[PDB]
């Protein structure tokens, strides 16, 4: 029935999302890892559960992104639900203390990567039924939330991706796409499995485009 | 006396702000161009108003930015009013149709450029009296306005820099800095460069509180 694509599936929320989706009948899961050979838990899941297909992706690497569509296509003729989950969070604290390379790495990995990944997998998503597009954002990316914390290149990258996500939702509303930015929670802290359970109910239930959502389905201000 | 710094002063609003500042007594202007020797208007401006100093800045070029503090330090001990004006606006419309290079170029020129520029000229701004920091933003950069247009890399770059401008306002409030993101208007409702400059100069002088996102007319925009 349905194909999910989850970037960054070897650990954290991505692994827990793939584990949760692997439990549902009639769900095929394209799961990505930078280094699949070292994705122990994900490889063992895929060994027990043939519905889970493991593909290499480095979203920091144009040469990897240029291959994701042809490689995914070996395993599926369509994607129902796209989840750009793979990301970095390596730069917090004041602007004056954040060197050039942190800004660059968060832009390439957290902004350009997800945009190029979507661009490449759009034809596969257009061919699917559900046409859902989820960007795993952060409440730190809001322009209208104050946490009393600096988020530096990490927060900027989530705001940047948020801006483009909102635009994308407008652009693909006439093609009946559902596009969302989703804050997965602080992983008060929640566990990745709890986040994944809530994220997967959201992925299945969300029926409107253009939303910025917390994992529980409540709205966040852009 | 006060020292103003303006990136991208060879044409557009940049030129019009420098021209207006040059008219105000006791103002010295550090004015930037990528190619100061081709900046015929600004060079003539500076010839007639030598309080205007023309320095080389390409905000897309880290090697250029690594030299700005030294180039500016030639002419001043301090900056009272910093203005990141220099920027590009090359990519609009759909994401699927926005190639890699357009995303990269707006990030490097419109986001990284200004943060690097501010990091480099912060010691000079710190020594100054007014501690005013202005990023020429766009209303298109708002996460909370709908123009019935898509702004692609351009709009993303203005929203990215807005996020950091807000953080920078918070971060520098202790040091009594005034940090603002300012939409200068859609200059040639379009308004003239000279109209846009007059509004901005008034804003640059009047603004007394940090963390604001302002249109040229002094009303606030939602982040
Ligand atoms: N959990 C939280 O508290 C919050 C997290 N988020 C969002 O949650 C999402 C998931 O976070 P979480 O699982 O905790 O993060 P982790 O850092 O634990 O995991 C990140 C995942 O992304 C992968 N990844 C990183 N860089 C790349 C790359 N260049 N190419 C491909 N894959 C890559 C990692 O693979 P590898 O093992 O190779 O490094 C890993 O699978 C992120 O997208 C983030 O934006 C937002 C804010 C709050
Ligand atoms: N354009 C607009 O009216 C709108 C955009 N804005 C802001 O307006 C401001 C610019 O106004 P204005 O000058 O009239 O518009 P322009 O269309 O003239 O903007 C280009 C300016 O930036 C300079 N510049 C461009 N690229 C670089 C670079 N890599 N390094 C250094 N300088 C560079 C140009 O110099 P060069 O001649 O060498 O190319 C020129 O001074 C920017 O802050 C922009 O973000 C805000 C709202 C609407």
């Amino acid at each position: 029935e349905q194909t999910y694509f989850i970037s960054g599936a070897n650990r954290g929320i991505g692994f827990s999302v793939v584990q949760r989706l692997a439990a549902k009948s009639g769900v095929k899961v394209i799961a990505t890892a930078r280094d699949p050979a070292s994705a122990t838990a994900l490889n063992e899941l895929a060994k027990e559960n043939p519905q889970v297909k493991v593909v290499q992706l480095d979203i920091s690497d144009e040469e990897s992104i240029k291959k994701i569509a042809k490689n995914v296509s070996q395993y599926t003729d369509s994607i129902d639900v796209f989840v750009s989950n793979a990301a970095i969070a390596k730069s917090f604290g004041p602007l004056l203390n954040t060197p050039r390379e942190q800004w660059i790495e968060h832009f390439f990995t957290n902004v350009l990567g997800p945009i190029r990944l979507f661009q490449e997998l759009y034809p596969l998503i257009k061919k699917g039924t559900q046409k859902k597009v989820f960007f795993i954002s952060s409440n730190a990316g809001s322009l209208n939330l104050d946490f009393g914390l600096d988020f530096s290149a990490f927060g900027q990258s989530k705001a940047a991706l948020n801006y483009s996500t909102k635009e994308l939702a407008r652009q693909l509303k006439p093609e009946n796409f559902i596009v969302a930015a989703v804050h997965p929670g602080k992983v008060t802290k929640i566990t990745p499995e709890e986040s994944a359970a809530a994220l997967c109910k959201l992925f299945e239930s969300l029926n409107t485009t253009g939303k910025y959502l917390s994992y529980d389905g409540t709205e966040l201000p852009w």
